């Protein structure tokens, strides 16, 4: 593919086990926060329903005050999933929980 002029900015991954959609492999980062200095979490509990509808959007626990906990909670929302059972990531999850580490800019 020969996209627009641009390029990455730094490294990231995921090794924990969490649930994303096909339009947002990892969470939305935030402004401030991320100029903030601190590198919290984001735990949020959801049910993917087995039409690939998330939904129940509850936290469980995130950072240690409000900094990526909206983006977080919002992000899990404006999150699109597709009900489509694959080997790894398959639907109908009363159960599913998303926790990533916020690491800040280097």
């Amino acid at each position: 593919d020969h996209p627009f002029t641009s390029a990455p900015t730094f490294g990231d991954f995921g090794s924990n086990q969490q649930a994303m959609p096909l339009y947002r492999v990892e969470p939305v980062y935030p402004s401030r926060a991320l100029k903030r200095g601190v590198e919290g979490f984001v735990t949020l509990s959801f049910t993917i329903d087995t039409t690939g509808k998330a939904v129940d959007i509850n936290v469980v626990d995130a950072n240690p005050k409000r900094m990526f906990e909206r983006e977080a909670m919002q992000a899990l929302k404006k999150w699109k999933y597709q009900p489509q059972i694959v080997d790894g990531k398959a639907i109908e999850q009363p159960g599913q929980t998303v926790t990533v580490e916020f690491k800040i800019a280097k």
